[PDB]
């Protein structure tokens, strides 16, 4: 391709300064990582990482027979912060919705003791997750970098992970959130809702027509007012400017 490495930065880098916060894409491209957007610096920060984690709380649940694929996580009847909330679901539902009470739930049943043993056998983030079982990826301790969350991505796409196979297929198929042409991308998102400032984070891979799979982890500042859909926005036009999809 004709583009310069320079006008790929520059764009990049432009997407976040017109969203008017600061932020990181990297991507990874089998082993070299490649770090894009306004603000690099934030690459290897620690940040929380909020809903991202639902990927590894999901591979811990169903490893651990703390629930199945189809089993029904039924709502209590108690008032949400989001309407969308106020429903029964399975963990591929709640996955895509963002549903924190179905992921908190899965979590009192794995456990703090179990969670813990987990979390540190997987060796995600700083590994730390206190005392607290239903919101230490919520508010600490426990930490990731971007370039953490980029290499498990690539771990999960390839499943490299220390779990089963099919335990990482069944929650590969809950990441399905576009398709581009013969692309498809995997993804969660996260909100640090409850840090100052607030964490915004895309995290997943590309999976190309021809089978390759392109990891990737956005982390930025969520700043007051700002909409979920930027993540996805800054995302998809990143992922695109490159060529990926
Ligand atoms: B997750 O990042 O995706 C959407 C979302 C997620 C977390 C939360 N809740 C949350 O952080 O709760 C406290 C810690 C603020 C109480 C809401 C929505």
């Amino acid at each position: 391709m004709h583009i310069s490495s320079q006008q790929h930065e520059k764009a990049i880098k432009s997407y976040f300064d017109a969203a008017q916060t600061q932020g990181v894409i990297i991507i990874k491209e089998g082993k070299n990582l490649s770090t894009y957007g306004n603000a690099l610096a934030r690459a290897n920060k620690e940040y929380v990482p909020a809903s991202t984690f639902k990927m590894l709380n999901a591979l811990i649940g169903l490893e651990n027979h703390k629930a199945t694929t189809n089993e029904i996580f039924k709502w209590d009847g108690k008032k949400r912060t989001y309407p969308m909330w106020e429903k029964d679901m399975t963990l591929g539902e709640a996955m895509a919705l963002s549903a924190v009470p179905v992921y908190q739930e899965l979590a009192r049943r794995t456990g703090l003791e179990l969670m813990q043993k987990e979390v540190k056998r997987v060796n995600f983030g700083n590994t730390n997750i206190g005392t607290q079982v239903d919101n230490f990826w919520l508010v600490g301790p426990l930490k990731i970098t971007p370039v953490q969350e980029v290499n498990f991505a690539d771990d999960l796409a390839h499943n490299r992970l220390p779990f089963k196979l099919e335990t990482q297929e069944e929650v590969k198929k809950m990441l399905l959130i576009k398709e581009v042409n013969g692309s498809k991308i995997y993804a969660k998102s996260g909100w640090g809702m409850g840090v100052t400032p607030q964490v915004g984070w895309l995290t997943g891979w590309v999976e190309q027509a021809n089978g390759k799979k392109i990891p990737f982890s956005l982390n930025l500042e969520m700043k007051e007012g700002m909409s979920g859909s930027i993540r996805n926005e800054i995302t998809y036009k990143s992922l695109e400017n490159l060529g990926i999809i």
